[PDB]
């Protein structure tokens, strides 16, 4: 349900669409936590 959780299975093109939906602006930091 979270951005980190969704990013795992979500396409890279929708990483902004998921992040912004949850009010996450630091996608890069989220993707550092992803990998």
């Amino acid at each position: 349900e979270d951005v980190w959780e969704i990013l795992r299975q979500a396409p890279p093109s929708e990483y902004e669409r998921i992040a912004f939906q949850h009010g996450v602006t630091d996608l890069r930091g989220m993707l550092k936590r992803l990998k």
